[PDB]
């Protein structure tokens, strides 16, 4: 669809790091649908601008300043999602994708009127909206994969927002604000939610943050 | 703010032609805040792509195919205005400006959900939203400057949407759907609207289309 930007790279690297601890060229390539050589050129570029750094062979993350630049973009991205979701009913599982076109043009005027009109400080998937400088409130949540059987918690945010992921979460009502109880962690993470028992596979579970009671 | 695009040129040339019959380099330069040499280069480019044509010395308009390409962009522009105006209350007089950032990313998904959610076929300033191919319903309106004293009419659309213009119209309630009566045309166009008498200066009046009864 649209031509890929620096901001799109920042966004996916930040997600991947939250999700699995690192970003690889191949993961970025596949997520952005950009050939690996271009991804390599952009990663080197981000590194020479002190926006990103190599963790070890083939693994990268954002620097602190890169992470705050990501956050300044995510303020636009997340508010676009709110706009699209609350105004016109773009489905919860589609709104991350549909926000792509309009997000670069979100001005502070639009962002702040949106925030105040709908009275929100999180995107539909529970992530906080960073302030204009790229800061975010520290939040007290943890990985759902860290909890033991019989722990109870509340879904906080979905840190990695893909298609397979959002769809599964939507289908099973595993959304921000939902109370859950851990039934099992063997092989999958099985939870009690809305009276139903749902097995969450590891690749999906890794994206789920929760707040314990 | 944002870097100027081909679409911005199409938009202003189309407006200027509706407004005064032609676009000059100097009018485009001032409207887009782009130096005259760059405007000259872009106009020549539009001409060599058969998107625009020279009327006479120093005066240009869009070709029919250029006008339909303009319309395809204006579908995005106008729906962005509706989104911004109806969702978050961006003021009627500001919404043309604020739409600038987000309009290029309006997808058909967003556009059509917006159109159907708010049930509109015109932008807040009364212009029709063209279809995806760049066609517009022919409309039966005329220039308010064409009417004689004692004619009655209804404001149809504001074809040229600047700051000085929209503000004056807003301030005086001269908006799409308002019934008016021509009192005078000497020097200004003076109308009866909402029980008040309002002189409309020529430079503003030229932007106003109406439908007669
Ligand atoms: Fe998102
Ligand atoms: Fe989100
Ligand atoms: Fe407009
Ligand atoms: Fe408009």
């Amino acid at each position: 669809i649209r031509s890929v930007t620096e901001e799109d790279y920042l966004k996916i690297i930040q997600e991947l790091v939250l999700y699995k601890g690192y970003a690889t060229l191949a993961d970025i390539s596949r997520s952005l649908n950009v050939k690996r050589q271009s991804v390599r050129d952009e990663i080197n570029h981000l590194i020479s601008l002190s926006m990103a750094e190599k963790i070890e062979r083939g693994k990268y993350r954002l620097t602190p300043s890169g992470d705050r630049e990501a956050n300044r973009f995510l303020r636009k991205h997340r508010t676009a999602e709110i706009l699209l979701s609350r105004c016109i009913g773009i489905p919860w599982e589609r709104v991350d994708e549909e926000a792509m076109g309009i997000e670069h043009g979100m001005t502070e005027e639009i962002i702040q009127r949106t925030i105040e009109r709908f009275g929100v400080d999180r995107c539909p998937h529970g992530n906080p909206i960073p302030d204009p400088e790229g800061n975010v409130e520290p939040v007290a949540d943890v990985r759902i994969t860290s909890l033991l059987p019989d722990s109870t918690a509340r879904i906080s945010r979905i840190v990695y927002e893909t298609d397979d992921i959002l769809h599964f979460l939507a289908l099973n009502g595993l959304i921000p604000g939902k109370d859950i109880k851990i039934e099992s962690v063997k092989d999958t993470v099985r939870v009690l939610v809305d009276g139903r028992s749902i097995e969450i596979p590891t690749d999906i579970a890794m994206a789920i943050m929760v707040t314990v009671d």
